[PDB]
């Protein structure tokens, strides 16, 4: 349930972390790229992004 996880994990995260606020918007050929570079893949890279952005709406409260 967790998890939950976590896991998020990553060391990707971290890298998303810069990445992410530049550009959110990954292209197709963007990921694939920074695939490249060692372990990311497609897969959670979307799966970060999205979740990603999904934590800065919010909002919120709305929340």
């Amino acid at each position: 349930r967790r998890k939950k996880r976590t896991s998020i994990e990553t060391n990707v995260r971290f890298a998303l972390e810069k990445s992410f606020l530049a550009n959110q918007k990954p292209t197709s050929e963007e990921i694939l790229l920074i695939a490249e570079q060692l372990h990311m893949e497609k897969e959670v890279i979307r799966v970060w992004f999205c979740n990603r952005r999904q934590k800065e709406k919010r909002i919120n409260p709305c929340s």
